[PDB]
């Protein structure tokens, strides 16, 4: 037998079917980073931070909403596991550039996917750690590059991805594989970040607008009429999805079981103690199938401060927990995530958390395009109201346009509301719309960060010197050329 079999050995690159298998494998390595995509993009912001209602300890997870991560407890370690994925993409890239077995079309589509994914991972690294090492070759000591050089590489990889796809906006392998529309969404985000956080200005906002407009024109995408069906177990493959992480029976639980372990309530206290608004014990309801732990607790007051009446996204996003009082009344306790309801497998007693985790969907294209328009001093009204109309329902929205349609959603609802403000300011209206549309989708922290330090420090406990993440001890030991992130001394 062979004592030194490696994945770079030529016999594993002899057929198109092998390159396909290796591309499936790359999407499976990206999926291993999916819990980290959520942690990087959301819980440092304002949605969490209250005490788990049922009694759980938070066991360090509070360090995210409290922004108390530091050199001893970094919250996430080892650059979120991203370099392992990047190394393997780098292998795909060299093998595809070298092959004599693929069609020119097929080789170029693979290069579109692999350059897109590599840019996607470097852009999480840039926004989270800043200066980071640029590894571009497969390997079976090194200093980080300045953030400005990281951004150069991400933009080069976007251009190489576009070159690979050409004019093909199809989802060749489906919406759970990378495609041109995913490259164009990342291009919109990257040039907004370049333009706003790295001094690119108007020219970059125009690049971002042109990319997002290319998805509206050329990709097969549409808003689902029912916001809850965007996330339903059965309705994966729906045409609002641009790129999603596919979770599946016997393949991968959502966030490698860390959705269940952080955001799903415990069956024991739900069935023993709590009830719905009508006083019915959860022992008696489909909720009695949920069995996880709450380590990140949505702020109790967010449940009534996030959404205007009539917004269908409130019930799709959160369930409220109540408790019967000795005096007989039913009292509101706290909310839990209802966006990802999993499935009850045949003959099971507890839910399985097998929803896909969406990375890019058409409402995000529309709201990014609104943001690029607003940053250019142009009118964001049409995109904002396309997304609101879906949220409220067409007829209800039309009847109530003088209070719900942009730029009329303002007034008393906002007065003591730390989460969101009225439509009188375009960027606040868009932040507000993104907060309502993408709870539990890993966006809020990055949405504040793009707009700048003052937006972050206003609404979060983060301070301006510590917007990046620290680096854990084992990383710094293993690589003497790396420095701790700035802001994280003493
Ligand atoms: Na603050």
């Amino acid at each position: 037998i062979d004592p030194t079999s490696s994945i770079a050995d030529s016999n594993y690159w002899k057929t198109e079917a092998q390159f396909s298998t290796f591309n499936v494998g790359l999407h499976a390595l990206l999926r291993e980073c999916s819990f980290n995509f959520f942690l990087l993009g959301e819980p440092r912001a304002d949605i969490y931070g209250d005490v788990p209602f049922g009694g759980e300890a938070t066991q360090g997870m509070e360090r995210l909403p409290f922004n108390t991560i530091n050199k001893e407890n970094t919250g996430i370690s080892n650059f979120a596991g991203m370099y392992k994925v990047i190394n393997q993409i780098n292998l795909m890239i060299a093998k595809t550039k070298e092959t004599t077995v693929l069609s020119e079309a097929g080789k170029n589509y693979y290069l579109g996917e692999a350059y897109g994914m590599r840019a996607y991972l470097y852009f999480h690294l840039l926004r989270s750690w800043g200066d980071v090492i640029l590894y571009l070759d497969y390997t079976n000591s090194k200093a980080a590059s300045p953030a400005e050089e990281v951004m150069k590489q991400i933009k080069e990889d976007i251009t190489a991805s576009e070159k690979g796809f050409g004019s093909d906006y199809s989802f060749k392998y489906g919406r759970y594989y990378w495609s041109m529309a995913a490259t164009q969404m990342l291009k919109g985000e990257v040039y907004l970040w370049s333009g706003r956080q790295m001094g690119g200005g108007t020219a970059d906002y125009t690049t971002a607008k042109t990319a997002l407009q290319s998805i509206v024109s050329n990709a097969n995408v549409s808003l689902q009429d029912d916001f809850s069906k965007v996330f339903a177990y059965n309705n994966k493959d729906n045409s609002e999805i641009i790129f999603s992480i596919r979770n599946a029976k016997d393949e991968y639980n959502m966030w490698d079981d860390r959705f269940r372990q952080n955001l799903v309530p415990q069956q024991a206290y739900m069935t023993s103690t709590y009830c719905n608004k009508e006083g019915v014990s959860f022992k008696d309801l489909p909720e009695g199938q949920l069995n996880g732990l709450i380590r990140l607790q949505i702020r109790y007051d967010l449940y009534n401060k996030a959404f205007r009446d009539g917004d269908t996204r409130k019930d799709a996003s959160m369930t409220a927990v109540y408790q019967k009082q000795q005096d007989g009344t039913v009292k509101y306790i706290a909310p839990f995530c209802n966006k990802y309801q999993g499935v009850l497998l045949d003959g099971a007693s507890q839910r399985s958390f097998l929803n896909d985790y969406p990375i890019y969907r058409y409402a995000d294209c529309l709201l990014l395009l609104a943001e690029a328009k607003a940053l250019l001093g142009e009118d964001p009204t049409a995109e904002i109201n396309q997304v609101r109309e879906r949220a409220y329902g067409k007829e209800f929205f039309e009847a109530n346009k003088a209070t719900l349609a942009y730029p009329n959603d303002k007034g008393d609802f906002y007065t003591d509301n730390k989460y969101m403000s009225g439509d009188e300011d375009p960027l606040e209206a868009i932040l507000k719309e993104r907060m309502r549309e993408f709870m539990f989708e890993g966006k809020r922290w990055y949405d504040l960060r793009l707009l700048g330090a003052d937006y972050v420090t206003k609404r979060t406990s983060a301070v301006a010197t510590r917007l990046l993440w620290p680096i854990n001890e084992s990383v710094l030991t293993d690589n003497p050329a790396l420095k701790q992130t700035p802001g994280y001394q003493n």
